[PDB]
């Protein structure tokens, strides 16, 4: 059905809802080109398993967020903005309000990330699928060279700010399941779309001399935070000094799992964390409370190794 | 655990791909510094592959087809006149065999070396019982940098210009649902005219024109260029020809593959409807003027790619035969 299909391809005013000026407009911009100091490249890309929850709520509108911010969080820990997003939705039979409401999604997170949807796909895949599909992320950022931040101008005793996640974001889900397999709203808190700090990093780099920064994602704070860590150098957090989420305290009982343990699968409700020069920590915490950030105080940098 | 800092190891196949330009290893880099564009606009694009991979689930054969990933995205780019800076794999899966995973970047390593693009990322996702243990899928996505100047769209293309057609390796990367339509109607994997195994004509890699084709650009005037994948002829040349302006194609002018012909014999096809899906032997379209037609053929062959003239820009809509 063409028609149908005419009637979703105008669907997409959507796309435009996530455009730049930069865009040489195709589409909607959909196909179109980015125009563009000394400029270097930064791209990611980003196939989780919380897509599970999707298939079952049948809730596919914010999955495609979450998608972005695991992309574009990536790209501006390392000081980078992001110019555009590609996306690939591998599809067994096209449910044309299925795939419209994935990238209602998609559109989402690349408005508050900032990016356009310049291009993507949906892919006819007769067979692999029945009521699931993959969501894949693209992203392109840019950087001045000399303005790259990666982490080398961590030097002992720096401050370590903490912003605010919203639950689990994108990792943990199959220990939550297990957890709550072995177990028995749950759902609503567990389709709670991961945070994009994308803006306000920005304006933060542009205001101030950031030392460096980290996407809690991996194994937790212990895979992450020492990632950005330069050798010689550690990072000690007072535990106590952001709130952590009733879903986390949550599968701390019901597992029973040990807290060492959950802070190296879980962000244990902090999503990013960049470090800070003792003497600016202060109006900066300032500034991305100014940008509706939840930033903290979370702990410090120190010489030695681990957390 | 032990096997994946060997399996990183052998990861080596992006080495192969590499450029001065891309700057060292959260997201790759790649150094803008040195291009010398004086209006640069960046041209990017994703494909999946396709069909094609229920073809390298029976053959077991999975480090060529990453070839053909690449390619549709890099021949994508090239035809608008840009050049493929760096490329991003995702690859799908149940789980993942370090091995199979290494056949796959194998050939996508190989398909980036070709289109001149650096491998710079990729993700490899070991899913549940969304996918089987031979099925997997495999997506690509690259970057073109080309200078708002030098983009070409095909609207100063006109009536007398020349169109020149590249060679194809065969069915490259489209029609492959209805070639499997008949390998059950039909009889599966040596048939007819000159001929391999069946099986290993169909998973012959699709074309990477990239490296001609910027050379041509370098010495030449070129009006359109048309990749011709999905829709065939009747679908690709149209969309580079403005208004008011047709094309008409000389059957004669270039060589047919025998799978063509068989597909088009065994499966009772109209010439028509087969042209509308199939590539019929020609990868890539480009108009020209009349008076370089000649010199451009010998350039690209020069290329090391087979170049026709294949047809011509008239007055009218759409496509024509002869």
């Amino acid at each position: 059905i063409e028609a149908g299909y005419e009637a979703v391809s105008r669907m997409k005013k959507h796309v435009q809802t996530t455009m730049r000026k930069e865009v040489l407009g195709g589409l909607g911009g959909f196909g179109g080109m980015f125009d563009l100091e000394e400029p270097v490249l930064v791209s990611g890309t980003d196939g989780g398993t919380k897509l599970m929850l999707a298939f079952m709520a049948d809730k596919h509108d914010t999955i495609g967020i979450d998608a972005v911010a695991m992309c574009v969080n990536d790209i501006v820990v390392q000081g980078a903005e992001p110019l555009f997003f590609l996306d690939y939705i591998a599809c067994g039979k096209a449910e044309p309000s299925k795939i419209e409401n994935i990238v209602k999604g998609i559109s989402e997170g690349c408005r508050q990330a900032g990016c356009a949807l310049i291009g993507g796909e949906t892919a006819e895949m007769p067979g692999m699928y029945t009521e699931e599909y993959d969501l894949a992320g693209f992203t392109v950022g840019i950087v001045d060279k000399k303005k790259i931040v990666t982490g080398e101008k961590i030097e002992a005793g720096h401050v370590l700010i903490g912003l605010a996640s919203s639950g689990i974001h994108s990792n943990g889900y199959s220990l939550v399941r297990k957890v709550l397999l072995e177990d028995g709203p749950l759902g609503e808190e567990l389709l709670k779309p991961t945070k994009i700090y994308v803006k306000p990093i920005l304006e933060l780099l542009k205001n101030h001399e950031v030392y460096g920064m980290a996407h809690i994602t991996g194994g937790g704070f212990i895979e992450n935070i020492p990632r950005m860590l330069p050798e010689g150098i550690g990072a000690e957090i007072e535990l106590g000094s952001w709130k952590i989420q009733p879903i986390f305290s949550l599968l701390q009982e019901v597992g029973k799992l040990e807290e060492k343990e959950m802070f190296n699968i879980f962000n244990m409700g902090i999503g990013m964390v960049v470090a800070v020069k003792e003497e600016d920590a202060k109006d900066i915490v300032r500034l991305l409370e100014e940008q509706g950030e939840t930033a903290r105080i979370i702990g410090r940098t120190v010489q030695g190794a681990g957390v």
